[PDB]
Parts: structure tokens; sequence; C-alpha cells
């Protein structure tokens, strides 16, 4: 979710900017691949 | 199964909540390539 | 995210041109296997 | 980038073209495990 | 070919199989990052 | 092109075919995370 | 567009003509999870 | 194969459990970089 | 295994923490260049 | 963990800085050829 | 380049070939970790 | 090559197999530190 | 090889007990720098 | 730390320069194998 | 053996606490240039 | 063990340390050739 | 530094050429058991 | 230099061959415990 | 040379053997404190 | 050979066993300084 | 300990100059057979 | 049994099956006449 | 008996389990072409 | 007779115990490919 | 196996065909007394 | 035919007092496993 | 399939007979244990 | 005939007393493997 | 006869038995290939 | 194969008859112990 | 052929008479170890 | 007898086994061709 | 036994592996013409 | 021929018997290695 | 082993070839009496 | 005849002691090359 | 080779023949004790 | 007798043994070409 | 050839035979060492 | 014995070994025309 | 010829008693080394 | 030895050839009557 979805992915930097919204992490990535986003 | 349907797929979180919704699980993904509701 | 998406990246040198334009940082690779972008 | 994107890089000797188009290097391979193209 | 799709791959032997007929190999897997099959 | 379509790739071997049709070539796979017939 | 349609995508090698038609092209494939006809 | 596949390998310790299941192996791991069910 | 699995790892301490919780064990590593979950 | 991933750590400090943290150690190194983070 | 990729690498004699096709050359080998193709 | 790959290598014989092939040589060795295959 | 691989090696006794196999000898240790198993 | 890293350790002179950077050493080297910056 | 591993030993104690642990040897040092643990 | 390691024994005067805090002993070295420390 | 890295050194008269530059020195060698070019 | 690497040398003649190409020697050696090329 | 390698000697032969090679000789050993080949 | 390095000589009885072997000899020392084994 | 490690001694005046620097003594050098520094 | 059955055997590979689910056989053959599977 | 009935025997591992469960037999098969349980 | 019935035999022990009820017999099978009860 | 059955084998040359298929093998016939297909 | 069926063959001797009836032969026999009447 | 049919198969020549009318064959017999008309 | 029905043969010694019975002979045994009682 | 049945002979020591019980022998095995029990 | 199926192989020189079939072949036999058709 | 058929083979001297009756042979023998009837 | 069957023998020790636990020999193997367990 | 058949030997390399488990033998041969694995 | 069969000969000497019933022979002997008959 | 069976050789070079196959060796013959492949 | 049979030959020692039996000899041997039984 | 096999050779002048093929030879004979065709 | 038998003579000193057994004898050798054991 | 077969040789002239055939010679002999037919 | 078996020798240094091991000798050679080790 | 067949000579002064045999000699010896019956 | 082997000895000048292998010597030649390879 949040915009991790492989090849299909739309550039909206969506996984980043949630996790951004979320207090104790400075960004995120889609890890699992491409499908999963991970806060790091 | 739970809105993992690849390029079809909605940001409804389906397959999030439902894997949230069993004790244990954190949350969920769409894994074998967008085609998979999977917990984590 | 900035073009780094493992298999399905893009060879636009995104990254490597997001992370020479923040001011430190002489380039960028794909971490993390391919999957997020890191200034060095 | 350049081609160095650990197991799915091609063959292309992208990074060792790179490397050698600048002056004073003799080519380049993909560091930090196959992720970054770094001249030598 | 032979099954070997990266994340869309399953667990079908068609690289086993393609393997197995040619002498002197006792299988195959998915090399280039999950896209080739190769036999060893 | 050549049935390189990602998880809608039908193994009807159009790649492998085709790159084994130029000379020098001993098949093709499916790179760019399998929608770009790449021969090897 | 130029027959980049995801699963419904025809074999017609449109994209590839297409972008060899341009000059500086050696061909094309179907990015965004073959939904985009790019030019390499 | 057996859950090896690189970033998109899940969890589920299916390539330990394929090579327990062979009497007189310990278990398994992703061997290839991660791409091939190896038994010890 | 556990979480080992070359540079998609996750610095989830997952090998660590299995290692941990079976009796005379410190800790875990993952041996095999990255690739098995190995306990000291 | 902590860092130590052979090719594939990043140069965070963070087995150092982690080895720090706890009291009767002054650095730590990645051990087991770059794979085991050990507090000297 | 030359097939020296680390885990991922194939043993393809591509870096060995290579080198002995170099006159002066007995072969080569993955230096740099696997990484660098080197001619001895 | 032949299997030599430092922390990657397999127990697989192949560089005990090659220098078997050469007269005068009873086994081989991963030297170079692990990354080239040699006969003694 | 037999688990003689320098910095890589593991604790395991794998060319200790592979040289007690061999009926005849007392045991074994990574002779060339940790690089052979060698029994004595 | 430092780039000693043992096989994958980059030539850049990292241990040396930090080494030097500390008041009361000339220099420094990678001990314990490789992987341990240590000043002299 | 027994830590007996060159450059790369950790002063573990494993080797003397290994001949302790044997009736008649007051401890053990690693013989061969420090690749063999040999009891005294 | 005690730092008595050959050509990588640290200047860290270890086993001299080790064998004066033995009582009826004043100092120690490298015995066997650098690789024993012993107390005199 | 200087190519001076024990098994992993390369043979390419690195740490030699450093030393003959510096003004008072016939060549250089890797003392400390290989890792530390030293000049003579 | 030349192949005198201590326990990783390999028994190449290069220091010898190199020894007798200098006028007035009748071959070389590894002093430095093994880690320098002399000519005698 | 000829495995005369100080403590990392080998009970190989090679002296023996390339002394054996000259007439008058009757065997070798290791002089220059097991570092040099001599025949006698 | 046979036991006689120097210092790095170990006790046991390797040179007197030898000897012994051979018919008529009551057993070894080390010769030349202690590396040479020499029946008397 | 100051400098006295058989063939692998620094030739760095440490073990006399240490020797030199206690009160009562003129000199030292290295004893035990190169290994232990000894003030005369 | 597994479908040894003499001259009622079919071709149904459940011998082969079998055997391979034991560490070191690579196959089964209707043993005893044809009515025992024989794992070799 | 035990399910040996020839061409109409059911692959139940009746006379296998049959015949494990008496002790000092491993299994059993069915001999007389198929129609009588015969432990081995 | 004694269930000797081919196909539609039953499991009963029938021939078995018949045979075994007569002295000098250890058991019974059907003969005649399922329908004669034979003692042996 | 492969029409492997003993007696009852038939003259379709199954094995014959079967290693055919093979790619690399010349023929095969029924080893182990009748009872197993191998290629030659 | 003519009697040759197996187990189930009855005892009238029908194979070989066919084949005696025919001229040129003085006998027949069940070949083919028991399932062909073949005059010898 | 033409009277073969194991036990309940008839002396009816039908698979003889069936056989013989198709040019090059002499005859047919019961292959499968007596349950395939099979000519030859 | 006379009891040669290879594995289904009733041990009656009938071919053996058969072979006895006619004059000249001592004795018969299932030759043609089993299929053919022979005199001997 | 006496259990000498070929493929199909089982383990009893029937022939070997049988050939004891006549005076002068000292055991009996399987002559003319396994079908024939033959007293030495 | 052609006939070649040890004690169950009939005189029907159909291996024979086959290898002359062949241009530049006398004839054939059952090479290894009767169940290959060898041309010769 | 002929009678030649290793273990199996029948005294009826078939062989020797075939042989005699081709003019300019006097007998025969099985050659290749018994397996191909052989004129002299 | 002890599993001495010509072809159809199985390599399980029987022979061997046998003969072994007759004070007095090393082993046993198949004499008479492969059908007769003789002691050695 | 090892595979040691006479006519129906394959190369399987049982004698040679079990030689080789042996100290101080290089491989086997089948002597007793063929019959009993001998190691040299 | 009488009785020379190589390792499966039946000691019954009857190539010795042959030969002496023939007049102006007074013995004979299996030549060609143990496979014709021949008189002396 | 290699085609050198004794009697059962076959002329297939197979031991011939094997030996030049092993890079330096000309050639090869079955020494032992024909049971081993011996190059020379 | 009397044991001499080649490689297939028995200790036995029956040529010598069938050649003890007849006085004037004081033992035999096997002549012709292992095939013959000869007193001397 | 060649027909070269000691006692089973056949005076086939299959070693003289194949050596007169050569230029510059006049013959073959079987060197080794007969067992090496060998061309003069 | 005593393992003299020509080429296929094993190295078993059964000869030499023997020999030495009798007394006033200091060993034995195969005589007459290597088929009579000798004793000198 | 000729009947120069060393111990194997037949005693029927065949060489002495064979070179008076040839105009210019009155005889022949088995020279090198009994295996070539020489004419003198 | 120790490998002096006349044309059947092999320059398996056995002899020389053997006299190598009594004390005095230099080697050995065959004597007795190839047939007795003889030390000189 | 005439039992001149060096070490395999049977002594039967067979040469002796040919040259008698002929008018004008007074005996036979066996030149060229013992292989040609010379009449003296 | 090294070619000296009698009237078994081969043209192929081994010892000459094996005599100037050592450094020093002009040739060899078959000493003690043809059996001993002596340098001069």
């Amino acid at each position: 979710g949040f915009g991790c979805n492989g090849p299909w992915s739309e550039d909206d930097m969506k996984c980043h900017n949630h996790c951004k919204s979320i207090k104790g992490y400075k960004g995120g990535y889609c890890a699992k691949g491409g499908f999963l986003c991970k806060c790091y």
C-alpha cells in the first residue's frame, strides 16, 4: 500500500510522505521488492 | 484477494486492515508481485 | 523513491541527480538492494 | 546508476565505459555490493 | 522464460525440468535476479 | 515485446526463439523486470 | 499508447517500431508495468 | 525456487522446510544471492 | 531465513532474536555472506 | 546485524555506536568477515 | 563487469575468457571481493 | 571462477574438478582470499 | 573448502569432521592462511 | 568501520586519514584481518 | 578450529578453554602459524 | 592467545600484562615462535 | 592501505611504488602480517 | 610484493624469478618473515 | 619458495623434490630460518 | 621438515618417529639449528 | 614485547631504546631466540 | 510398494520420488525382480 | 495378506508398516510375485 | 477359499490363520494370482 | 522404469528413446539386471 | 494365449502341447515373463 | 482390450487374431501383466 | 511349464521331479530366466 | 529349485542349507546365472 | 533393447540383424553383461 | 547370440556347431567374455 | 547367498559384513562370477 | 561389492570413493577379475 | 564350450576329460583367457 | 573403470579418451591385468 | 582346471595340493599365463 | 585398446593395422605385457 | 599360488609372508614369470 | 600378433610359419620380450 | 612384490620407497629379471 | 618357439630335444636372451 | 624403473630423458643387466 506497487508504483512519493508524517521516522521506501511501504 | 489485484488494486488499505484485524500482525502487503494479501 | 525501484528502475540517473542537488553530497545510489535512494 | 543494479544488473559494460569517459580513470566497477558505479 | 518471472514466479518446476533435459545438470534456478532460467 | 509482459507473460519461448534467430546469441530473457526481451 | 496496454497489449511491435522511427533510439518497451511506451 | 526469490522472498521458512523434508538435512538457505534453495 | 537476505535484509534483529530464544546461544548473525542465520 | 552486512554495509557507524552505548566497551567492528557486530 | 557480480555471479568464465583474450595474461578472477574482473 | 566466490562460495567441488583435469595436480583451493581457483 | 573460508569460516568443525571421516587421520585445520582444509 | 571491510574495502585511505586526524597517531591500518581500523 | 583463525581469530580463549577441558592439558595455543588449536 | 599471534600480534602488551597479573611471574613473552603466551 | 590487504592484496606494487616516492626509502612491504604498508 | 604474502603466499616463484632477472643474483626468498621479496 | 614458509610450512616435499632435481644433492631443508629452500 | 621447524617446532616426536621408521636408526634430531630432521 | 618478534621484528631499535630508558642498563637485545626483550 | 509391482508396474515415478526424499540418493528402481523400491 | 494382492495391490504401506512393526526389520515387500508380504 | 478371492479378497488374514492352524506351516498366501490359499 | 522391467520389458525402445531425449546421450540400456534405465 | 497368463496360468500344459503339435518344434514355454507362448 | 483382461480373459485368441490382421505382425499377447493387447 | 513361472513359481520341485522321471537326466531347473523347465 | 530363482530369489539360505545337508559338501550357490542350486 | 535382455533374451538374432542393417557393421552382440545391443 | 550368453549360456554347443557349419572354420567359442560367438 | 546374485546383486555389504563376522577374514566378495559369497 | 560386478559393473565410482575414504590410497579398481574392490 | 566359461566355469574337469577322450591328447585347458577348451 | 573391465572391456577407447582429457597425458591403457585405467 | 582360472583363480592351493598328490612332484603352479595347472 | 587385452586379445591384427595406418610406422605390438598398443 | 598370478597379482605380500614363515628364508618372489611363489 | 602373446602364447609355431611364408626369411621369433613376431 | 612384476610393472616407486625405508639404501630395482624388489 | 619363452619357459628340454632331432646338431639353447631356439 | 625393464624395455628414451632432467647429468642407461636406470 501507500503507493508501493512494484512496477505500477506512481511517482507521488506517497510512501515517503506517509512515513515522514509519523513521528520518529525521516522517510520510507518500498521494501519486500517494491510492495511494502516501510519506514526508516 | 483483499484488494491485492496488481495494477487494478485500489488504495483501500483492505489488505492492511484485514491483516491488522488478526491478532499478532502489524499489517499486510500485496506479495506475489501485487496479487496475494500477506500479513506481516 | 527517486527512481530506485529494483529491476523496474528506469535508467535516468534520477537518484544520482537528486542527491547531487542537495548540498554536501557528490552523488547517490540505490541502497537497500536497489530500493532506497541514498546520498553519499 | 550506470547499470549497477545488483542481481538485475545487465552485462552492458555501462559503468566501465562511463568511468573510462572521465580522464584519469582506467575503468569502473559496481561497489557497495553491486549497486554503486565507482571509478578506479 | 521457463517460469522465471521475478515476483510473479510460481514453483512450477519448468526451469528444473528444462535443465534436467540436458546432460550433466542436476537442476535449475532463476538467475539474473529471478528472470533467467540457469542450469546448475 | 516478444512476449515479455511481466505477470501476463506467456511461456511461449518467443523471446528465446527470437534471440536464437540472431547469430551469436544462445537465447534471451525478459529483462527490465520482465518487460524487455534481451538477448544474451 | 503505441500498443502498450498491459495484459491487453498486442504483439504488434508498435512501441518498438515507433521508438526506432525517432533518431537516437535503438528500440522501445512498455515501461510503467506495461502501460507506457518508453524509448531506449 | 522453494521461496528463494531474492527481495520477493517471503519469511515462510519454505526453503528450510523443504530441505528438512529430505531426511538427513538440517535446513536450507537461499544461495546464489538469494535465488537458489540449498540444503545443508 | 530469519531475515538474513543479503542486501535486502531488514534491521529487524530477527536472526538475533531467534538465536537468543534458543538456550545456550548469545545471539546470531547472517553467515554465508549474509544469507544464513547462524547462532553463536 | 547493526549494519554489519559485508559489502552492503552502510557507513552509518551503527555497529560502533551500538557497541559504545553498552557499558564496558569503547567500540565495535564487523567480525566474521564483515557480518557480525562485535564489541571490543 | 564481465560477470563479476558477487553472490549473483554466474560461473560463465566471462572474466577468465576476457582476460585470456588479452596477450600476456593466463586468466582472470573477481577481485574487490567479487565485483571487479582483474587479469593475472 | 570455478565456484571460488569468497563468503558466497559453495562446497561444489568445481575448483577441485577443474584442477583434477590437469596432469600433476591433486586438488584445488580458493586462493586470493577465496576468489581464485588455484591448483595444488 | 570444507568450511575453510578465511574470515567467513564458521566454527562448525566441518574441516575437522571431514578429516576424521577419512580413516587414519586425527583431524584437520585450515592451512594456506585459512583457505585449505588439510588433514593431519 | 572507517573503510576497513576486508575484500570490499574501497581504496580511499579512509582509515589512515581518520587515524591521522586524531592527535597522537601517525596513521592507521585495518587490523583484525582487515576489519578493524586501528591507529598506530 | 576452536577459534584459531590467524588474523581473524577472536580473543575468545576458545582454544585454551577447549584444551583445558581435556584431562592432562594445562591449555592450548594456535600452532601452525595461528591456524591449528594445539593442546599443551 | 593473549595477543601472541605471530605477525598479526598487536602491540597491546597483552601477554606481558596477563603474565604479570599472575602471582610468581614478572612478565611474559610469545614463545613457540610468537604464538604461545608464556610466563617467565 | 596502499594495497596491503592480507590475502586480498593485489600484486599492483602499490606499497612499493608509494614508498619509493618518498625520498630516503628504497621500497616498501606489507608489515603487520600483510596489512600495513611500511617503507624501508 | 612479488608473491611474498606470508601464509597466503603462492609458490609461484615470482620472487625467485624476479630476483634472477637482476644480474648478480642467484635467486630470492621471502624475508621479513615471509612478506618482503629479497634477492640473494 | 618451494614450500619453505616458516610457521606456515607444510611437509609437502617440494623443497626435497626440487633439490633432488639437481645432480649431487640428496635433499633440501628450509634455511634462512625456515624461508629459503636450500639443497644439501 | 618432519616437524623440525625451529621455534615453531612442536613436541610431537615427529622427527624421532620418522627416523625410527627407517629400520636401523635409533632416532633423530633437528640439526642445522633446528630446521633439518637428521637421523642417527 | 618491545619489538622482539622473531622474523617479524621491525628494525626500530625499540628493545634497545626501552632498555636504555631504564636506569642501570646500557642496552637490550632479543633473547629467547628473538622473542624476549632483555636488558643488559 | 511405491509402484514397484512387477508386470503391473506403471511409470508413475513413485519410487523415484520416494528415493529423492532421502539425502544422497539420485533415484530408485524396482529391485527384487520388479517388486521392491530400491534407492541408488 | 497385508495388502499384497498382485495387480490389485493398494499402495497402502501395509506390508511395509507391518514389517517395520517387528523388531529387526527395515521394511517389507510383496514377494511371490506380489502376493506374499515378506519382511527384509 | 479361505478368503482368497482376487480383487474382492478381504484383509481378514483368513488364509494365513488357516495355514498356521496346520502343523508344519508358518503361514499362507493367495497363490494362483490371488485365488488359491496355499500354505508355506 | 522407462520400460526396463526385466522379463516383462517390451521391445518398444522406451529406455533408449528416453535417454536420447536428454541432449548429450547416445542411448540407454536396462542396467541392474534389466530393471534400471541407464543412459550412456 | 495358449494358457500363458502369468500367475493365472493353468497347469494344462496347453502351450507345450500346442507347440509340439506344430512340425519342427519339440516344445514351448511362456516367454515375455509368462504371457507369450513361444515354441522352441 | 481385445480380450486381455487378466484372470478374466477368455482363450478367444482375440488379441492374437487382431494382431495378425495388421500387416507386419506375427501375433499378439497380453502385456502389462495381462491387460494390454500388444502386437509382436 | 512344469512349475517354471518366474516369480509365481510354487516351490514344489515340480520341474526337478519331472526331469528326474525321464531316463538319462538327474534333475532340472528353470532356464530362460525362470520360465522353461530344462533337464540336465 | 531350493530358492535359486534369479532376481526373485529370497535370502533364505535354502540352497546353502540343502547343500550342507548332503555329506561331503561345504555349501552351495546358485549357478547357471542364479537359477540352479549347485553344491560345492 | 533389440532383444538384449540377459537371461530372458530370445535367440531372435534381433540385435545381430539390427546391427547388420547399419552400414559398416558385421554384426552385434549383447554387451554390458547381456543387456546392451552393441554393433561391431 | 548362438548360445553365447555369459552365465546363462546353455551347454548345447550351439556356437561351436554353428561355426563348424561355416566353411573354413573348425570351431567357435564365446569371445567378448562369453557373449559373442566367434569362429576360429 | 548373502546378496551375491550376479546382475541382480544389491550393494548391501551382506557378503562383506557376513565375512567380517567370522574371525580371521578382512571381508568378502562375490566369487564364481558374482554368485558365491567368498571370504578373503 | 562397491560396484565391482564383473560384466555388470557400472562406472559409478563407488570403489574409488570407498578407497579414497582410507588414508594413503589414491583410488580403487575391481580386482579378482572384476569382482572385488581393491585399493591402490 | 566344454565348460570353459571364464568366471562362471563349473569346476567339473569337463574340458580336461573331453580332451583326454580324444586320442593323441593327455589333457586340456581353457585357453583364450578361460573361454576356449584347448587340448594339449 | 573407464571401460577397463578385462574380457568385458569394449573397444570404445574410453580409457584412452579419459586419459587424454586430462591435459598433459598422451593416452591410457588398462593396467592391473585389464582392470585399471592408467594414464601415461 | 584345479583352480587355475587366471584373474578369477581362488587362493585355495588346489593346483599345488593336486600336484603334491602325484608321486614325484614337489608342487604345482598355474602355467600358460595362469590357466593350466602344471606340476613341477 | 586396439585389441591389446592380454590373454583375451584376439588375433585381429587391430593394433598392427592401426599402427600401420599412421605414417612412419611399420607396425605395432602389445607392450606393457600385452595391454598397450604401441607402434614401432 | 600365494598371490603370484602374473598381471592379476595383488601386492598382498602373501608370497613374501609365506616364505618368511619358513625358517631359513628371507623372503619370496613370483618366479616363472610371475606365476610361482619361490622362496629365497 | 601371430601368436606372440607372452605367457599366453600358444605352441602353434604361428610366428615361425608366418615368417617362413615371407620370401627372404628362414624363421621368426617373439621379440620385444615375447610380444612381437619378428622375422630373421 | 612391491610392484616388480616383469612386463606388467608400473613406475609406481613402491620398490624405491620400500628400500628407502631401510637404513643405508638409496633405492631399489627389480632384480631376478624384473620380479624381485632388490635394494641398492 | 620350441619352448623358448623367456621367464615363462616350461622346463621341458623342448628346444634341446628339437635340436638333437635334426642331424648335424648335438643340442640347442634359447638364444636372443631366451626367446629363440638355436641349435649348436 | 624409468623404462629400464629388460626385454620389455621400450625405445622411448625414458631413462635417458629422466637422467637429463637432473641438472648436471648427460644421460642414462639401463644398468644391472637392463633393469636399473643409472645416470651418467
